[PDB]
């Protein structure tokens, strides 16, 4: 690539994963909100019910069952198609920081940094690639605990806006949050998930501007390739900008480990006090 600038086996174990049907109440008369591969909808068990279109159904909820922690979304259970997940009060990281109503410090966004390095340390560790890593795919709480989400049985395309269809294999990707390699290759690795949270890391202190105005295609390779990145926002610490630039190192194997992540940004995270307001950046407004 271009890096210089130019079955009784199965049933048994699936059984704590599974929840009995009368002890589930999904309300399909209350949407929370739309995706490609399923609807989402209020339930009490107070929960998330994604709604999909079986063996893999059930495989799929086993291996999402092992992964716990507290920066990653959990599953509460599957019903027999319905994902049961827990119910995020505050929705999406990106709109929350969007929201005009919401007063964020440079300490809570740097926070929220951590808590996903933390997040994609612990799933890095368990060797799964997430692949769509963004402000949109993460979560926040009733305690503004982030979930890095999206994953498993939860994944699809909830924001449809970014993601742009290659022209030769006809994938819907998310380009302006992939690594220089996989824009090249299609392929995906936990070095470009380290990529990725560089620009979601832009994402938090931009308050959830888009990336990169304008190039929406496969052709902000060629952009990325002239020896360009995205700027530094207006309210992120230099300190930060500077690990943001190790994320998009144009060798993979150079980039930070999310263990790497976690420390340093620790460390920035521990020089603040919550003085310092974030104020959205009027160029961005409005924009897509
Ligand atoms: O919408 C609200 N709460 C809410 C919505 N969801 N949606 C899901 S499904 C899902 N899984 N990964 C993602 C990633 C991004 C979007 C959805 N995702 C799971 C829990 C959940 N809680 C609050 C009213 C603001
Ligand atoms: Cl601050």
């Amino acid at each position: 690539t271009d890096m210089s600038p130019i079955n009784p086996e199965l049933v048994q174990a699936v059984q704590h994963v599974v929840i009995g049907p009368s002890s589930l109440i999904v309300h399909f008369n209350e949407v929370i909100g739309r995706g490609h591969f399923g609807c989402v909808y209020h339930g009490t068990l107070h929960c998330a019910v994604k709604s999909l279109n079986v063996s893999q159904f059930l495989t799929e909820g086993i291996i999402m069952k092992d992964f716990s922690h507290p920066n990653v979304l959990s599953l509460l259970g599957i019903c027999l198609p319905l994902v049961v997940l827990p119910y995020m009060k505050h929705g999406d990281l990106r709109n929350f920081i969007r929201n005009e109503t919401h007063n964020p410090t440079v300490k809570d966004l740097i926070g929220f940094g951590l808590q996903v390095a933390k997040g994609m340390k612990y799933l890095a560790s368990k060797k799964f690639v997430h692949r769509d890593l963004a402000a949109r795919n993460c979560m926040l709480d009733e305690k503004f605990t982030v979930k890095v989400a999206d994953f498993g049985l939860a994944r699809d395309m909830y924001d449809k806006e970014y993601y742009s269809v290659h022209n030769k294999t006809g994938a819907k990707l998310p380009v302006k949050w992939m690594a220089l390699e996989s824009l090249q290759t299609q392929k995906f690795t936990t070095k470009s998930d380290v990529w990725s949270f560089g620009v979601l890391l832009w994402e938090l202190m931009t308050r959830g501007a888009p990336p990169y105005p304008d190039v929406n295609t496969f052709d902000i390779t060629v952009y990325l390739l002239q020896g360009r990145r995205l700027l530094q926002p207006e309210y992120c610490p230099d300190p930060l900008y500077e690990v943001m630039l190790k994320c998009w190192h144009p060798k993979a194997e150079m980039r930070p480990s999310f263990s790497e992540l976690v420390s340093r940004i620790s460390a920035i995270f521990s020089t603040f006090i919550g003085e310092h307001y974030v104020h959205v950046n009027a160029t961005y407004v409005n924009v897509k």
